[PDB]
C-alpha cells in the first residue's frame, strides 16, 4: 500500500510536472500561435516595408 | 491497497495521457516554434530583403 500509494504520489508528482509543463507548453505553444502569428505579420509588414521601399 | 495500486494507475494513465497531450503541443509547439522560427528566417530575409531594398 506504501509504495502503491508511493507510486500514485510518484505518478501525481510526475502528473503534477507533467501538467506544469502542459500548460508551461500549451502556454508557450499559444505564446508561440502568437508569435508566430506576429512573425508572419511582421514578414507582411515587412513585406510592406519592402513594397514601400521598392516604390 | 487495490484503490492506490488503482490510483498509481490513474495518476500513470493521467500521466500517459498528459505525456500525450504534452508531447502533442510539445511537438506542435516545435510545430509553432518551428513556425515562428520559420517566420522569423523569413522576417530576417525580409528584415534583410528591407535592408537591400534600404541601401
Amino acid at each position: 500500500l506504501e509504495r502503491a500509494e508511493e507510486r500514485a504520489e510518484l505518478s501525481e508528482g510526475k502528473c503534477a510536472e507533467l501538467e506544469e509543463e502542459l500548460k508551461t507548453v500549451t502556454n508557450n505553444l499559444k505564446s508561440l500561435e502568437a508569435q508566430a502569428e506576429k512573425y508572419s505579420q511582421k514578414e507582411d509588414r515587412y513585406e510592406e516595408e519592402i513594397k514601400v521601399l521598392s516604390d
